[PDB]
This record gives structure tokens, C-alpha cells and sequence, in this order.
């Protein structure tokens, strides 16, 4: 298969994590599709239909955890799979294919900015909201709410190991919303000044748990403790077709250097194990509201959501097998 | 007035973390009071008391959350003040003030050992220990558990933002003891696989409370949602007195360049404001069991350790105050 | 602008509470809306379709909580406004207006009844159930429980500032019902003898939380607490649409003067604060079921009562709107 | 009038349950309504119609609490009273019996063979599983699992008064599964080292608590109290559509001497009362999924089933009914 | 026996509540018994003795559930009664008596002092509290810590029936004190602005719980939901010794035109009770701290309270007794 | 070397259960005891003093879990070892055995007696009372409230495997109060109607946990749920003091043929481990109270019992060793 470059720099990115948090690696996914259908110097329908599930196999075996990678490929190879098999001729394959991906891309960014107008409204003046990692779904609700004129505060957690936590602190920061900076390990101590927090998602599962970055089930935990709402900005493609018949989610294991630099655990002794888990489960009782871009919800109807946009789907192979 | 160096050294080491955690800290203190006095030039009484006086002020005014430190100065204090009021001359009061210094010393060593195994008792063949910070106490226990045949392994929080739980690992790993090393985020993830939690304490006060390394009451609240022991292994001059009539523990506030460095935090805006608390409370209800010198205890009990102890000196100001 | 006498006797009357419960005030709306159609004296259907409006302002701005009001407002002027929008003559207009409250009225009659029938299936002979506030749709399930032939018994919280539990105990008295009448504090001294909790709703939200009178709350926390079923007999028009795309229900502050008295109230200090919440937000962990017209629901479904109701109407601006 | 003796037997050991477990006792009583049909011998299809209704009556009124029962004869007899009221002749009633009973018993066998696919998934290696009672449902996710290559313990709890718990336990040792016996009242004592639960149900209601053997709901408890997760294998007809409309489900009580046996009660005083609920309830929120035939729902989501699959029928009155 | 005015007077006005609050009740009725042997016309020890056995029975027969009043009968009489059987003669029973009653008044009054300087140390600068009732006992802690300078301000709750949060409002408003008034049912929705809960005690049992005004038990269970601190200001006299030996305390019931005035309640119908109890029962786990003049303590440390001060007297009959 | 039969019965008879219950057993190892030193036919005080160690230590090695065992031949050990080390003569030393055993067994009969009058004013008239196992010290409890005049009725869980429930039904019967007998499984069942539970224990720890009849921690869970007060019937010889310097409570696990018989359980696959745990953990927090002899104490203060009674033995080794 004849594969281009951005393909495969797309997907040595999402590894790496230059490119990152779930929204936007779903848009660089279908973006890297769009950009092969662009280029692709293929002759026959079937050549394209070849490169595009090739493609789209590279881009699925990059980081597991987050669902809306997959749903991202899902969205436009349903559509490029249905063209296919109706004999469209090679240029209606190429369109299908470049304009799903434009849909997908457009909608990702519209809903974003629509989870910030509806969780804006749960968010009150003079509220300080504590929030976890980057997630640019929980950025549109604080934002949002800022520049609604309401006077908040956000306490930023660091999020170790990768402190994801710098860039949501700079940025806040940088839409002029004061920012309170702690490590992970201060959530407790400072849930007692904390009136909401907002957080994102990378997969919901159908019975309503909360994937998302390490260090969510503990904010939550202890949130729900003092009775501190707990709320989920997460776009509907965040949510995760196949539990619905009883699949876990995996947790990606990353490299132990990221904990402890190279430098320093080669020196270490050889009976000590680094574990890096990137992500934990959150369970939907420590959940108040999942606001997606089609509105509130309580955690328990993500089984509706998946039902409603999903459940089709589930009987058919994945749209990149053979 | 006429303070020796190691008096100032041991207070800027103090303050520094050059030394550090609970226990060492109380020792070093009863260390400098026992040198200003070995070294001593004074020739009346009056002169001696009032070196150890301003010694003591001086090593009472560098960390404020650990009470063992200001309990070590007050076992030789109380001494020394009682001496000099019944007329001791010179040397007598010198060697109150050595010989004080020196069984606290002692006390602390024998205390540490004997908490080692007597917690050593509650950890069983197979278990999984999880910890936070380097705590001597809680490692004792460990040590002890190993040395007697139990294989056990220790899962360790690398306690941000200074990173003690480094420290523990090495140790651990040094005396054959395996260990798993996590960020502190993932505490709540791994406790389904963790039998018991282990950790130390700085002050314990009147109603049961542990004051300990920032994050400890996040460890010991999904401890207990999970029904895991959470064990505190603590010193009796671990407890707080000025608790039994209402005195509130402070919490120290670092420096915030121990989170942010100080190259990265310049380039920073204005409205990021980084808060370093070095320690929280956790409420009694999520701790098991106190391991002191002298036996288990629930953590309700520490009045009566406070009371049948401590309790005495209440009437009296400061055994170092004029 | 020529709106009748009736519209603003019935909005005086809501706001001062000489007509109140939810149910009531929405039928009463109805009414009003009915009325101005009636007698209104325009020749072209814009007259008449600006009276409706000015009507329906007049009555929505009488107390904002229980969403029963607008929700009464909206069944009668969206299909006043869809009729006047086909261009629908003046005597169409003045009938879908007059029909529309009709039914609205029938339907709060036969829901009431429904959930009545609907919820005495879970009431038990010899069951105790405390209740609160004074609520049609909770009397409507014990009167009916009662007619059964159960021997039940009801405690009734006098409900301060206001006094609604004097309404019920003497209504569930006429009923030849006993009743325990009791001040609101003892609320959890009393929940040991207690069976069931059945209580009424003003504002049912998307995530599930009961909006009910003051201390309602309260009741169903310490029900919890004892495993007492907690019961919201509640009509699909008491749930709140806004909610779905994020809203806040406003709780309406009243008079100071329902607590203390104006003659009291004259003589205290300038520096004592009466504050007089009418309602509070019970989450939906401490709800069991909601007894709504159609069946039985986890308080968690909720949002399917909206979906499939109320979803279709949030694209656009209010039916009274310009 | 004219019942085959098919129809007595069956229900006899319905009775005596010497058939047993909420799947194959509606299998059993749609088995004896095939029967029924197959060897009647009435002339008229008004005669045979009424065969049927009293076949279904007898049925019935076997045992009360596992609605599978009365869903099965509804299964049935929804269908044959709607072509015997659509002027069907003798053989096409007779054919419309013995089809639908046919369905409803390929359907019972279809649908937990997927519950083993689908719940197996959940069930990770090395795990270990306390299960409760006798399920046909439960012990599918089991096999599957093991049968997928996972290294599975299973606690089995042995079920007093009627220890079902034993023909779990040779059953699964019979798959090469290795099992734990215990008594009921261990459940507590090993649920530290149980990694899920898995358990059947005979009811499941509207608000999602779930019916089934007495005990399940001391398991559940501690269970979540513990965070083990509790998962429910139901096919869709263990879901009870009169609770949708307020119906608390009826809980057999059956004889003493499955307690005490005959010989030793008589000799008891006439002042102890033997006591032998054969169910109880357990309340979602203990419950963490119920895996059907159609995937995964969290608890609160059995309503979306009854609306769906059975709530239509709820305004007509039973099928076998005058 | 000549029992004096003073005697009866203290003990229609105990009955009455124009004489109210624990600590003032056992005042009052120390104050009684002075009054009493100051005023004795008698001639024997013996005549005295049985006068103040008498007088006191007939305090003691006034309210049964604040044990401040046995206590402060037993402190003046355990005295008396060894004096007297010691042959003291007249004057010396007669100021054993006098002064017992003097100190016992001392002693109530210095220790309410010191329980407002013990748990005004637990206040923080702007902290919001709730009480409930009117104590004297909680007054003097947040007097003090007004006094203190910490910027402070009060939620009075209003305390149906008899409305003693009215004497709480504008007596703490007096001292400067801002205070927000509002209903008990408004407890949990304010309980989020509420940083600590301050309230007294009328007696507290050996397992650490507390009898005080009815309500109580539900703030403290809103407020361990929430983690505020529940603080409970009470005197040493405030524990009942009986209860180490297995005694319930009685809780009182008052008249029922207490909450229904009588003018009202003979109009309403015969099958309404109305039931006041003055009192309800708060568990310990939901007390963090009970102040005490001797100083904080956790509240399963009552025992030990309990046991150092009142223990030797229960094997002995109660002092007034023969 | 010379040990009488009746020692050795004692021991057998403790192995098989014939003798149980933990009072019951420490009454008989002392009866043993007893018996040696009567009938010893050693003519030297070193061959008498070597013929009780070696009885103690053939007494012990009978049953681990009931520490009531060994504080009994404490009891004596303890006493019989001061004598003899203090010089004396054989008919001294065989005195101060037998009137040891004669003082253990006078005491441990008059506790009972203590604690069922100390417990019996906790239950009320009316009260309906949940038990487990067959517990001597909770019959009495429940026999002196019944004597008292109280109608109450007591709920016995059968207690499998070995039936001990069956030994309390007949007893309590035999008194004249009513029993309702149920399995072991529908305790949660029965718990909203159960006003009191009433157990025994057979060892109680330093920090408060109660070691009972396996099933005894659901039965407090499950409670606490219902809040249902948890009650220990518990003689102060009953508390554990090896746990106050870190010691385990040993678990007996006793013969797979207590559940499955002989007969039976040789048929079953080797694959099926039969595990019969006789005890288990109830923590603290599920019990409100121990009735000890000496009066009622939360759980939290088995370590004063502990300090105060058995502290003093734990620097020395064991009475009866070498
Ligand atoms: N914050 C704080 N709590 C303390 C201190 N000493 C004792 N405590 C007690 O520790 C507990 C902490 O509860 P939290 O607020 O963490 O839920 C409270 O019961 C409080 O009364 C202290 O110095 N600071
Ligand atoms: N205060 C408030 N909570 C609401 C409203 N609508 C829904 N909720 C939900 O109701 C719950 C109330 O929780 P609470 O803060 O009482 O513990 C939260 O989960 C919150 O998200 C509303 O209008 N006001
Ligand atoms: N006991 C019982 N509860 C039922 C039934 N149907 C639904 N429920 C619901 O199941 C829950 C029972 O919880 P529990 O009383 O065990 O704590 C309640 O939410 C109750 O409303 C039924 O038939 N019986
Ligand atoms: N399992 C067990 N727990 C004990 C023992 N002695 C004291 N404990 C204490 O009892 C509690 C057991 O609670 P659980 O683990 O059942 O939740 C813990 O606080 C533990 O520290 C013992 O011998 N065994
Ligand atoms: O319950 C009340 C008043 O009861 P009443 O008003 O019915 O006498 C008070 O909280 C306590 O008695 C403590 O008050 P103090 O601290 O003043 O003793
Ligand atoms: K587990
Ligand atoms: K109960």
C-alpha cells in the first residue's frame, strides 16, 4: 500500500504525545485519512479502499485508552466502506472519504464549544472549580464561564507523570482566569475550598464509568466526599461502543522513564518496578453530570447515549477489517 | 547570646530539608542543645540557661508541623529549667542538658525499633504495602516484616513535590525488598491489589487525627472505601499536646519553586499562583490503628497517650520561654 | 396590552401564596390564559395572540421554582402560537387557547389520580409514612392507599415558615387517616418508625435532583441514612426542561416577614440576616422512585421524561416570546 | 376444562422444586403449554382456547416471585389469544401455541448462551468469583470464561435452607473449574480475596433492584462495601413489567421444614416460628451491571428494557383472563 | 417537712422553661438547695437532712433529660450526706450544704469560661458557624473567638417549638456578632457555606453520644456529609453516669400546645397526635470533638470522663434516698 | 509427665465442641486445672508445678480463636507460678491452684449474671431482637429483659454449619420468650423489623474489632446499614491482650465434614476445596457497644480494659513455660 508521510508522522505523534488529549488526537486521526485520500496516487477504487484501511489500521494501534480515536476512523471509514461497496468510482471514494473526515473535524469543534455553553451555566460567580490534566472539553466550560463575567478560580493539579497540568495552567492564565497551581497529592486538602469540579473524559463506558487521566477517580472520590459536584465535559464520540457487550477498556501502561528519567532508573536497583498507568476508572456513583454537546446527562444514561448513536454498528466487523 | 555554629547549622539544615522527616528531626534538635551545652563557655548558671534558651527559640522557629521537633526540645528543656530553678550551678546544668539530650536520643532509637516490631506483627506473608513519603517508623515495620521471613512487597508513592517516596524505594529495595513505584495519582487505582497502607505521622492530636506528608489523607480515605488497614506508625512524641486544650496544628507552606523551578516559574504570568502545603489531616475514621512504642492503638486513644504523657506540662508556659 | 382583571388577581394570588402547591399554580395559569381568551374583546388574531403573551409574562413572573408554571404556559401558547403562525382567524386563535387549557387542566386532574393508583401499589398495610409540605400528589397515593384498606399512619411535618403541614394533617385527617403531627427537626428521631417517605416536586432536573420544599432534603438524607424508601409523587410537567441544555433552577427567596413577624421583626438589630429559602435540591442518590402519570422511574430517568416530552421545544425562544 | 396431565406434572414440580431456577422453570411451563396444545383433544378452537387459558392459570399459580414464569405463559398466550380473536380456525391456534412456546424456549437457551459470551469478557485471568444459589445465567458467564483459557476460582456459596449451592459446585468442578465451598455467613470473611460477584435473578424491577435467592443482597452489600463488582446475568424476561405501574413483587415464603426437617420441628415448642423467605431484595445501587442478552446496562437502565420489550402490554389485562 | 418558697418557685419555672439551658437549670437548682439551708428554721442535723433530701427530690422530679440537674443535686448532697452521717452537727451541715451549692455554681461558671478560650482555638478567622438551640456553653466559644478578633459570622437556627434560637439571635447580635437566621429545615442547604458546627449538650452517654435539642442529630448528619467540623461545647456536668451501667436516657416530652397553640389545636380532629419530644439522641460518629472544661476530647472518650469523675458513686444509691 | 484423665477429656471434649462457647470453655479448662492439682499425686512442689504447665499447655493447643481459654489458665498460671517461685511447700501450691480455678469460675459466673443486668436496660419494651451463634453471655441479656416484664422476641440465626442456632432457639424458648428462626442468609431481610442486635465474642482486640461466630460481621454491616444498634455481650476475659502488641487473632479453620459429611463429601471431585472458617472480624465502627461486667464501653476502649486488667503479664513470657 501506497501510504503517505503524514500517515505515519500522525501516528509517531500521537505515541509520543506531541499530539494529544482525545479530541484532538481524533481530529489529527481523521485529518491523517483526509491527507492520505488527498494524496493518494491510486488508479482503482479498491487501491484506495486498501491504502485508507491500511492507514487506518497504523492510526488505531497508537494509544488504546481513548475511544475517540477509533470513533474518529469509525465516522469516516462507515461512510468510505458504504461508497465502496455501492461501486463508487474513484473520485466519489476520494470525496467520501475527504469531506467525512471535514464532517467529523467541523462537528468535534462545534461540539466543544457547545459543552462549554451548556456546562457554563452550571457554574456560578465567585465559584472556584478545581480541574485535572488538560482537557480542552473542561477549558470551553471554564472559559466560557469567565468570559460570561462570572469571577472564578481554577485550581490546576500538576498531573504527574507528564504534567499536563503546566499547559491547562498557562493557558487559563492566559484568558485571564486567576489560576490556583498544586501537585495531585493537595486535591483533598483543598476539595473543602473547591465548589465544582470539571474534568474530561477520554472513554465513558455503558455503564457509565469515566475513563480519564490518572488521578480522576481519586478528585473524584474524595469531591464526592464533600459533596462537591463532579462534572465530566465529554463529547459524544467520548463515549465507548463496544462495552455495551462487555468489553474493558485497556489501560495504557506508558514507559517508566516518564516517572523517573532514564538517567536516574538505570542507576536504580533491579528489584524496584516502575508502574505507569496513564489513565484510571472513575465510577459513574462519583459522577454528577457527563455534559455532552447534546446536553446534561446523569453517568447512568451513557448506556442511552451509545444505544441512540452507536448500537447499530456492533453486529458489523470493524469498517478497516477484511 | 553566645550561640555555637551548630546550633545555626542544624536550624538552617532544618529549614533546608537537608534534614528531615519527623523522628530525625526531633533528634537533631536534642543533638544541638546537647553541643551548645558540651561547648558552653559560660561560667554562671544564668548564663548556660540562657544559651539553651535562645537555642532552643532558634531551633523551635524553623518548621512548625513536625511536634516532635518542639517535644525533643521540652524533654530537655523541662529538665534543664527544673535543674537551674533548684540551684544547680554550672556544670550541673550542663550535664541536665547533655544527659537529657541523650536519652531522648536513645528513646528514639529504642522507640523506632520497638514500633518496628511490634507493627511487624500485623503485616502477613504475601501482603502488598502501600506508603507515601520516607517515614523511619513505617519502614521500620517493613524491615522487620521482611527480616522475619514475610514476603511482602511495597507499593510507593513518590510523594511530590519533593519526592521522599525516592527515597524509601532505594532504601527498601536496599535491604532485598521488592517495590512498585507509582506517581501519586495512581494511589487509588492500585489499592484493589494493596492489603495493607503503612505510614508515619508528624503530629497526632487530641481526637485521633494524623498530620502527615501532603497526600496522606487521600491514601487513607480510598484506603478505607476499599477496606484496606491503614496503619500510622508513630512515636509517642509524635502527639501533640497544645491540641488537648484546642491549639490548631499549622501547616507549613513551602516554597513554591520545590513544585515549579525557579527558571521555568519566572517565566510565568502573575495570576498562577502556586500553593506547596507539605502536609494535611486525616480524619480518625480512616485510620485503624496507631502503632506507638508502647503498643496499638485506635486512633481515639491518643488522648489518653497525650493526657498520661504530656499532659502535666499544660499549666507551664515554655520550658524555654523567660 | 388590554389584559383582564382575572390574570392579575391570579398572579397577586401566587405570589402571596393564597394559591400554591405546584400542580395547583399550573392549573390556575391555565386558567388565567383561558379566561383572557375568553373575554377578550380583539378583532384581529395579532390582538388577541399579544394579550396571550402579555398574559403569559405576567403570569410566569409570579415565582420562578416550580417549573409546573411555564410548563402549563408553554402547553397552552405553543399551540396558540402555531395556530396564529398558520393563520389561524381571531375565533380559531381564541379556541386553541381556551381548548389548549382545558386539556392542560384535564390532564393535571387524571395524571394526579394516576400517580395516586400508581403509587399506593407500593404503600403496605400497617406502613407509617412521613411526608412533608403539603403536596396533592403525595396525598393523592396515601388517600388511595387508605380506600385500599390499608391501615396506615402518616407523620406530617408542620413544614415551617409557612405552615403547610397543618394543610395536610387536616386533609389526611378528613380522610379518616390518623396522623403524627410533628415539628421539622424531629425528622430523624422519628425516621425509625417510619416505612416510607412520600413527598411531592416542584422541579424535577435532567440529572435527577428533586427540587421540593424547604428541608425536603433534609427528610430524604436521614431516610437514606435509616433505608426509609423515599417516594416523589410528581407529574411529568413538574420536570424542567431548561435543565437539559445546563440551567440552574432558581430557588426563590421570600419575605423575611414568614419567619419573624413584622411587629418582631421591626425590633431586632440591623445585624441579624432573615433569610427564607422556600426550597431545596434533593440529589437523586437519596431518591428511590419518582411516581409520575406514566409509571414508576429511578429518579436517573428523568431525562427520558424530558427527552421524549420536552426535548423538541429547546431550539426554540419561549411561546410567549416576541 | 379437558387439562393433559403434562400440564399437573409440570406443575407439581414447579411446587416441590424438583424444577427450579427462574430460565428453566419458563422454559418448563411454556414446554407444558406446547403439550397442552399438541394433545388436546377439543373439536372447537373456542375449546382449546380455554384449555389454555386454565393451563396457564394452573401454571401460575406455582410459584409467585420469578416473573420468567408468567412472561413465558404471557409469551405465549399474547399470541394465541391474538389469533384466536382474529377468527382463527382449530389447527392455526393449535400451530400459533406450539410455535410461540418453541420461540419463547430457543430464545430462553440463545439468550444465555450470549450472557456466557457477554459476561465473560468482564471476567479478567486469575480472577476469582463468589457466586450465590444455582444460575443457569451465572454459571454461563463462568464456563465461557474458563472455556476462553482464564485461570478462575469460583467461591459457591453453599444456599441454605435448599443448598442449591451444591449443584453449582459440582457442576463447575464438571467444567475443570476449581471451586471454594463455603457456608452463607463466610461471604463477608473471603470477600477480601473475591475479585467479582456474579449472580442470577428471578426479578428485576422498574428502579432496577434485583430479586433473587435470599442472601443475594447480604452478598451485594458487602460486596460494595469491599468495591467488588456485582454483575447480574439476566435474560430480559426476569424483568417485571407490573412494576412499572407500582407492583411490589411477592416474596414465597416457603415451607418450614426445608429449614428444620419434619422429624426434629414436631418436637419443637409451639413458641418458635420457622421462618423461610426464599428471596430478597437488593437495591441498585449495590448492584454495579446486569449483563442480558442484549449487553450491559447499569441498574437504573431496566426500565429502558420494560418499555421497550413489555410495556405495551400493561393496558390490556392478563392473556388468559375472561 | 418546712420547705421553703425559693424551692418550689425554681421548680415551676424549671417545668415551665422560664428557667432553661442545662448548665442554668442545675445552677438554679443548686442555687435552691443554698436557699434552702440558709433559710432552715430547723433545730436538728437530722430535720435539716431530710428538708434538703426532700428539696431535692422535688428539683430533681422537674425535667428528666438534662442530667446537668442530678449532677449538680448529687454535687451539693453526696457532700451533705457524708457530713451529716459523721455527726456534723447544725452549722456545720448547714454550710457543708451553703458552700457545696457555692462551689458547684463557682465551678459551672469558670467552666463555661474556659470551654469558650478551648474552643475558640478550633475557630478560624471567617468562618461561618451554625448552632442550634440557645447554650451557653457554644455562646461562650463564639463569643470568644469574636472577641478574639476572627471575623465571624453565626446561622442561628430558629429551634421549633419554642423558638430558642431567638435568644441565640439577639443575644450574639448584641456582642457584635452578625448572624443569619433561618428555619431548621434550611440546615443542609446552608450547610455549604458552613465551615464548623458549634453546639451544646444536656447530657452525653458513655458510648459518646449526645442528648441535646431536638434537631440536633440532623444537623450533624448533614454535616458529616458535608465534613464540617461538629464541635460540641459541654461541661463535665453534662455527662450521665447512669448510662455507664446501661441506663437510656428519657427524652423529654413536652405539651403538645408547645407547637399547635391551644386556641387551634382543640378545633383540630381527634385522630391527630401531636408528639414533641424535646430532645433526640446525636451518635458519636457524627462529633469530632466534644469541648469540655478540661479540654477537647474525641467523643468516645466520654467513659473515660465518666469513670475518673463519677464512677465510685454507683454503687452507692443516689444522696436524697432512704 | 503425670497428667490426670479428666485434663485430658477437658481437652478432647473442647476439640470435638461438646464443651463451647468461650465463657463455657475457660470455666472448663480451669475446672481442669482444678481437677490436676486435687488429684496429683506429686510429692514434691517442682513435680506438681510441672504437671499444671504441662496441663496448661495440653488445654491450649485445643482451640486458638476463644483467647477466653487461655486468660483462664492465666488466670491460675499467673497465681500458681508467684507461689512457687516464692518458696512454696506442695499443699500451698496445690491450694493456690485449685482456689485460682475456684475464683476464675465464681467470676466468670457472676459477670454473666452482671451483663445481663447491665444489657438488659438497653432493650426496651416491644424490642425485637436479631442474634447469632448460641452466646451465654447475649442469652442473658435477652433473659433478664424478658424477666423484667418486656415483650420482646428474639430472631436466631441458625448459625450453620454446626447449628449453634438451634441450641439458642430452644433455650430461649425453654424461658418462655418467643423465637422467630431463621438461615443465616435472610438476616439483611429481617433487619428493617430487628430494633436490637445482641452477639456475643470470642476475643476482642486492642483497637476494638470483636473476633465472633463466623457470620458475625454481616450481621453488624448490615445493621450499621439499617442503623440497628450492634450490642457485644462480652465478659472482660474476653478481650485479647497478645493484640496489644500487634498480635493476630488466629482464625480455626475447622473439618470440611462440619459442612459436607463424611458420606457425601468423598463422592465430590478432588477439584472442590471445602473450606469451614469458625470465626471472623467484625470491625468497630459496626459495633455501638460492649456490655462488659464492669459496665458499657464503645469498642474503642477495649484497650483501656486491656491497659487497666492484663497490660502488667505482657513483658513476662507465659505462666506455663520453661
Ligand atoms: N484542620 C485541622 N483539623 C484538626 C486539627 N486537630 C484536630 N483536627 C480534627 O481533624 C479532623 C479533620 O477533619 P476534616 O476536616 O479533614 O474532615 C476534624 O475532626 C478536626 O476537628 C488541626 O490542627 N487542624
Ligand atoms: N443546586 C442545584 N443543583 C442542581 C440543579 N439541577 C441539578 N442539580 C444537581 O443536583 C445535585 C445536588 O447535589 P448537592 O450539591 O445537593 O449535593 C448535583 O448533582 C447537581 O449537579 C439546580 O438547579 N441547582
Ligand atoms: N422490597 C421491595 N423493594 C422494591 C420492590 N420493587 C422495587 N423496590 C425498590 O427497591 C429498593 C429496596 O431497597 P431496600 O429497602 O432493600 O434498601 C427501593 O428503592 C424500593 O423502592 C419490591 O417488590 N420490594
Ligand atoms: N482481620 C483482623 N483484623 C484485626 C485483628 N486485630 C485487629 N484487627 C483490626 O480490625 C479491623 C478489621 O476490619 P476489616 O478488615 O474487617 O474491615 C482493622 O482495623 C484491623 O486493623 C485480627 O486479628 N484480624
Ligand atoms: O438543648 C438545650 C436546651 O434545652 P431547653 O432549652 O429545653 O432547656 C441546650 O443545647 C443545652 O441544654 C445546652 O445548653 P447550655 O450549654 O446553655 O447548658
Ligand atoms: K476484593
Ligand atoms: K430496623
Amino acid at each position: 500500500a501506497m501510504i503517505v508521510k503524514e500517515v505515519y508522522e500522525t501516528a509517531e505523534k500521537i505515541k509520543s504525545m506531541e499530539i494529544r488529549g482525545a479530541g484532538r488526537i481524533a481530529r489529527a486521526a481523521a485529518q491523517a485519512l483526509m491527507i492520505q485520500a488527498e494524496k493518494s496516487k491510486a488508479k482503482e477504487p479498491e487501491e484506495l479502499w486498501n491504502e485508507l484501511k491500511v492507514a487506518s489500521k497504523i492510526l488505531y494501534n497508537t494509544r488504546p485508552t481513548a475511544v475517540s480515536l477509533p470513533n474518529a476512523l469509525r465516522y469516516v471509514m462507515h461512510r468510505v466502506k458504504a461508497a465502496y461497496l455501492g461501486g463508487a468510482d474513484l473520485e466519489t471514494l476520494r470525496f467520501t472519504a475527504i469531506n467525512s473526515a471535514k464532517e467529523f473535524i467541523y462537528n468535534s469543534e462545534k461540539a466543544i464549544e457547545r459543552i462549554g455553553e451548556i456546562g457554563a451555566k452550571r457554574i456560578e460567580d465567585g465559584d472556584i472549580i478545581m480541574t485535572h490534566c488538560h482537557s480542552k472539553a473542561a477549558i470551553s466550560v471554564m472559559k466560557k464561564a469567565f468570559e460570561q463575567g462570572k469571577n472564578i478560580k481554577v485550581i490546576v493539579t500538576e498531573t504527574r507523570p507528564k504534567w499536563q497540568g503546566k499547559i491547562t495552567a498557562k493557558e487559563l492564565a492566559s484568558y485571564g482566569i486567576p489560576v490556583i497551581y498544586i501537585v495531585d497529592s493537595a486535591a483533598r486538602h483543598y476539595m473543602k475550598m473547591t465548589d465544582k469540579v470539571v474534568m474530561g473524559a477520554d472513554s465513558i463506558t455503558a455503564n457509565g464509568a469515566v475513563i480519564n487521566k490518572i488521578g480522576t477517580s481519586l478528585i473524584a472520590l474524595t469531591a464526592k466526599e464533600h459533596r462537591v459536584w463532579v462534572m465530566i465535559a465529554a463529547e459524544t464520540y467520548k463515549f465507548h461502543p463496544a462495552t455495551m457487550l462487555g468489553q474493558l477498556v485497556e489501560i495504557e501502561m506508558r514507559d517508566p522513564t516518564e516517572v523517573i528519567p532514564e538517567e536516574e532508573l538505570r542507576t536504580w536497583p533491579k528489584n524496584i518496578e516502575v508502574w505507569n498507568p496513564a489513565f484510571d476508572v472513575t465510577p459513574p456513583e462519583y459522577i454528577d453530570v457527563i455534559i455532552t454537546e447534546r446536553g446534561i446527562i446523569p453517568p447512568y444514561a451513557a448506556i442511552d447515549i451509545l444505544k441512540e448513536e452507536f448500537g447499530w454498528a456492533l453486529k458489523y466487523k470493524e469498517p478497516w477489517e477484511d
